[PDB]
């Protein structure tokens, strides 16, 4: 099997796999939308409760059915509880990481194509009021993605866009197929300094910002003034819970397939915590000081709400390159800005589309060139209807990338702490740790992890899939279609490595 | 191997998979509309020069590869001819029959479900005038199909129509899962004489139908009086060289897998022309005596036309029941029909359904059950899309169904007498032969029969695509992007097949 080679490609790959556009872009709009300082308690609690403690127990899991050659979870949960649901359910974790490479590296594509617009100084150039200046940038994105102009639900990505969407997975399958150490350990020892240097730069450059309508400062005082009245909330809990299990990717398969090449004994206790603290700095500290303080800076703490609630995507888009259509070498800081948000995402796609390659290779013995072309084939294939079809990317974010993932970790934890066994899990952890997991830990990931993540998918799913059930637009059964489509074609797949492993 | 268990077993499964709805509603719609008694010059000469030939020329193939372990084209085409390329265009005729499965057998639930609905007695009944009697049938086939009311190009197939759907389905599996001899021939042996039996007891009854619009003889009339100007058309040669094709199977890759439990050295030359015998008189001897016939004693030659023009479908489902409505014991003859076309149709979806489950046999050494199976999981699976999904039945007939076939059958012979050689196929075509093919034959083969198919293929492709391309809804895409899906799914089984060949 091929492992990790260095201690530090190991974290700084685990670093990159976390550390996303989320970082940069979720993170402070849930964080001005849910308390500002205030969120941070809630926060650190979900962290500490949720992220680090289901982030061990991924990293137990991959590294225990990397020892037996296996990286992925149809074949790991079915060691862990030898029952043929339990392939099934297995099933399920490979599903959502393929479900959610075929939008997410579309996304990522995006932020190429404005890295490269921006830094060419192909962009729109306003010429006054608000409205003004975002909407030129607004068209700009509309015109790339291809936003439905009348009332069918179809997009019509540019040209450029398109190409550059090619160029994008060429970029994730050249890292891909040079496998885990010369492939994704060796760009995420580039990717993640180069990262760490373009956000502390971003960071710089945004705390000197002042317009007549702010400055950088009041960016930060609104972000980080305690509204300590919304803990009150539940829905502050849940987003915090939620953006911690999106932050650290949590229940995506990814961490556990990356884990499956750490080897039998080597730490993953503070190899994991080290991971989860990068990304955390990255999030925190450079996150919370780039996008919300550039666009309070700019447009005043008098919009910072309505500015936070037109959420992430907008912030990330339109508002900032707007704001650095503006101020002086905003074009190249726009550039710095989506080449931040591109490597942010191609550490992190190159992670998701891994669990795939490792199921191929592991179950059907593809060789690593074969299940990487494979699986860009199906991620390529299967895209078109991401990119042509309005909302499809929101359906799959939905049952695979959301619903999918935390019913999954709440699935994670059952297996393994109480099916696998509560001190078998344990032992699992902590075997090789370079330092040992807190006796407490035991308990919150018995009882108290599983909980949390119990209420994350009920007290909210009560809430979210009446709503896509009832109020969406036909075309959502297109999608609907398709992903089962994948989860039966990925059943099947099983189903022949279960075929192939009995004739062998 | 399976093989079939006797000659005649062999010669109904074959005839039975050629003997389907459009003997008794296609061929008798394209007769009347394409020169009546005029339309057999055509006809007859396109039998001649096109289905027999190519006909002898799938089952040659199809015992060819049945010697080497294989029943459908991707291996087959190899075996023809050992280049890649081959095995592509080899996929090909593998998905056309997996496509058309997808919604024939869904068509084949609606002549069950009519069937039931018509024997306890459950169908409209009116009351006067023509369409007063016409509109309670096509509200009562709408309504069980679900035709969209509004702009939304869904359907709502009744529940009755998708349990009925449901049922069809596991018919097919309980024929299909014993296999060649104990199921698909055991069944034909039984189905071929009953479908006899119906037809003729149709026909019969249908001679004796008397109303003041007109009588049975009329309607023989109207359908076998000749309009030799019509051959001047070159749209009439089509019609008539496409119905052929229709009628005999060709292009669809049953003849092809069935033809490989022929053993080795048995005849294939006799066997194959009383099969295509069969089908032709079931064609046009029966099929040309009930349906229009039917309609034109109750409607009249005065509206014989109109009748033609409105197409099989009408004809078979709304305006046949209808007339039923009026005549005496019309109900039960009314299930009499369906009961016909429904082992029409399931003598003829087992046959379609074939290939899918010899490929996951040859090739991927599934079990019997388990190719079975897994066959019907996907064709139930993708006949969702035909059943919600307004027109993606007309795209897949038409992609699949049509254009599809008659480039496979093109390409099939061009591989088997020009690549894989003109003697060498011919010598695999009269090999164990009871009777020889006439030595004219050769040059037919050779030469005209593949003109013929180019010109259908061309002349006609150019008065097709572009409508079907310009003219079409955007959803057709929906059904496109997932055909094309099953020809990537069939071309990774493909990769799969051989790399498992490589191992072992
Ligand atoms: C290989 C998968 C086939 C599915 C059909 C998708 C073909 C994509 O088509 C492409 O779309 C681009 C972006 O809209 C256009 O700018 C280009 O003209 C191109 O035709
Ligand atoms: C490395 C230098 C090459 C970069 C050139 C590729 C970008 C060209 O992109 C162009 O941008 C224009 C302005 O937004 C658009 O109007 C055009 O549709 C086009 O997509
Ligand atoms: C390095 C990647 C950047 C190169 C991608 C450039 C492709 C965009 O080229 C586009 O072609 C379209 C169709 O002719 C035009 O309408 C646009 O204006 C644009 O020029
Ligand atoms: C993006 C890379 C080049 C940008 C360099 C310009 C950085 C200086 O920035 C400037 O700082 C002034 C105060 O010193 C402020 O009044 C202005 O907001 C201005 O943006
Ligand atoms: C969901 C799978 C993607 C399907 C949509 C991508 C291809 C759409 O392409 C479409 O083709 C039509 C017919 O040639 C053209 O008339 C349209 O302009 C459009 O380019
Ligand atoms: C079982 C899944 C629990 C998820 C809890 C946190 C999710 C909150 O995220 C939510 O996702 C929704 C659907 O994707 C979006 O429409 C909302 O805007 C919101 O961001
Ligand atoms: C490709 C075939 C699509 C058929 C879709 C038929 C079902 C239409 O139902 C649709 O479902 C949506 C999602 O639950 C709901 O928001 C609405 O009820 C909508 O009408
Ligand atoms: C197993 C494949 C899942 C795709 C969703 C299709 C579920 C079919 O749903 C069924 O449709 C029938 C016919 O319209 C309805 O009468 C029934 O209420 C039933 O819900
Ligand atoms: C073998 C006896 C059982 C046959 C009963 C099943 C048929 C019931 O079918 C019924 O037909 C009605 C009249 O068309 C419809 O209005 C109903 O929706 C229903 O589908
Ligand atoms: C042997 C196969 C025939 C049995 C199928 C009968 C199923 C149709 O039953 C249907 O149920 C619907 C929902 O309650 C009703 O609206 C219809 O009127 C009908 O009764
Ligand atoms: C469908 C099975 C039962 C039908 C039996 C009735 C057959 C007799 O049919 C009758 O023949 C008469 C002349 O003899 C005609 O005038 C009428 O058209 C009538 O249909
Ligand atoms: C192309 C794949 C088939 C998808 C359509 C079959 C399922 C459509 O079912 C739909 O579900 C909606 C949400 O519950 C309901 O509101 C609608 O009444 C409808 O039944
Ligand atoms: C290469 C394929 C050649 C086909 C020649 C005969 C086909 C004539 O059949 C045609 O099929 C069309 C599309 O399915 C239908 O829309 C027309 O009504 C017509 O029946
Ligand atoms: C599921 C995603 C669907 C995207 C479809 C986008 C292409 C829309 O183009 C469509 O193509 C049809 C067929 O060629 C043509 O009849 C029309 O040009 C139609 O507009
Ligand atoms: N961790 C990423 C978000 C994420 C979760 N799961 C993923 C899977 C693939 C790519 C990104 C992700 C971020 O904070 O931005
Ligand atoms: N219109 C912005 C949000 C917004 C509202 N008021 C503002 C004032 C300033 C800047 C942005 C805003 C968007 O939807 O993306
Ligand atoms: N659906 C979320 C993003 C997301 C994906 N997976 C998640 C898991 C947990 C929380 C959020 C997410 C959004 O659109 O904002
Ligand atoms: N568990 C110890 C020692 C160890 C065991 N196997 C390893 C493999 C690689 C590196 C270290 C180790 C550690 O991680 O440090
Ligand atoms: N031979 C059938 C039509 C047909 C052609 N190819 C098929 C494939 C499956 C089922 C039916 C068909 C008929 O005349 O009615
Ligand atoms: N309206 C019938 C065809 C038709 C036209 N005129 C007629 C007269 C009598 C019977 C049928 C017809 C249909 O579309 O199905
Ligand atoms: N598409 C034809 C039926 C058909 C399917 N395959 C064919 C091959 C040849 C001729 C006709 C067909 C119709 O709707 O009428
Ligand atoms: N070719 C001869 C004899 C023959 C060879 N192999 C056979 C297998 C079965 C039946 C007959 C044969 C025939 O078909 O009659
Ligand atoms: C797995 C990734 C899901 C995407 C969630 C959003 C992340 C924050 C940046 C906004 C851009 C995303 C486009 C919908
Ligand atoms: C392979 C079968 C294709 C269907 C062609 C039509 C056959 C004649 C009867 C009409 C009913 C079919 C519904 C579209
Ligand atoms: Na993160
Ligand atoms: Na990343
Ligand atoms: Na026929
Ligand atoms: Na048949």
């Amino acid at each position: 099997r091929e492992h990790w080679a260095t201690r530090l490609g190991l974290i700084l790959a685990m670093a990159g796999n976390a550390v996303g556009l989320g970082n940069f872009l979720r993170f402070p709009v849930q964080a001005a939308e849910n308390g500002g300082g205030a969120f941070m308690i809630p926060y650190i609690i979900a962290f500490l409760l949720v992220g680090i403690p289901l982030m061990w127990i991924e990293w137990a899991m991959g590294r225990y059915g990397g020892a037996q050659g296996h990286g992925t979870t149809p074949a790991i949960f079915y060691l862990l509880w030898r029952n043929r649901f339990a392939k099934i359910l297995g099933v399920f974790g490979l599903w959502i990481p393929l479900v959610v490479a075929i939008y997410y590296v579309y996304i990522e594509s995006w932020t190429l194509g404005f890295a490269i617009k921006f830094l060419v100084g192909l962009v729109p150039e306003p010429p006054t009021d608000p409205d003004s200046i975002l909407r030129p940038f607004k068209e700009f994105l509309y015109s790339y993605i291809g936003v439905p102009k009348g009332d069918e639900p179809i997009l019509k990505p540019s040209l450029f866009a398109y190409i550059v969407f090619l160029i994008t997975m060429f970029i994730n399958v050249s890292i891909l197929i040079r496998g885990i150490s010369k492939g994704i350990e060796r760009f995420a020892k580039i990717a993640m300094p180069t990262l760490f240097i373009l956000a502390v730069f971003l960071v710089i450059r945004v705390f000197l910002l002042e317009t007549p309508n702010g400055t950088a400062a009041d960016g930060l005082n609104f972000l980080w003034t305690p509204d300590f009245e919304k803990l009150k909330d539940p829905g502050v809990w849940i987003a915090a819970v939620g953006q911690i299990f999106f932050t650290l990717s949590l229940g995506f398969g990814a961490i556990i397939t990356y884990a499956s090449y750490v080897r039998k004994d080597q730490d993953i206790v503070l190899s994991g915590l080290t991971a989860a603290t990068l990304n955390e700095k990255a999030e925190v500290i450079l996150g919370g000081s780039i996008s919300i303080p550039a666009a309070v800076a700019f447009f005043g703490v008098a919009n910072a709400v309505a500015i936070a609630k037109a959420g992430a995507f907008n912030l990330g888009f339109i508002t900032l390159p707007a704001i650095f259509s503006q101020t002086a070498g905003g074009t190249f800081l726009g550039f710095l800005w989506f080449f931040l948000l591109f490597f942010a995402g191609l550490t992190s796609s190159i992670a998701i589309m891994q669990p795939m390659i490792a199921f191929l290779e592991d179950e059907l013995k593809l060789s690593r060139k074969h299940a990487v072309l494979w699986t860009a084939a199906i991620v390529f294939f299967s895209a078109h209807l991401v990119m042509f079809l309005n909302k499809s990317l929101d359906e799959m974010d939905f049952w695979a990338g959301t619903i999918g993932v935390v019913f999954f970790g709440l699935t994670e934890l059952i297996i393994f702490f109480w099916i696998f066994g509560a001190d078998k899990a344990w032992e699992e952890i902590n075997r090789g740790g370079i330092i040992k997991v807190p006796r407490i830990y035991y308990y919150v990931m018995r009882y108290i992890t599983p909980a949390f993540l119990a209420v994350l998918l009920v007290v909210w799913a009560r809430e979210y899939i009446p709503k896509i059930m009832e109020e969406t637009h036909w075309t959502v059964w297109i999608t609907r279609f398709y992903i089962i489509g994948l989860f039966l074609f990925l059943t099947f797949l099983v189903f022949l490595a279960e075929r192939r492993r009995n004739h062998e």
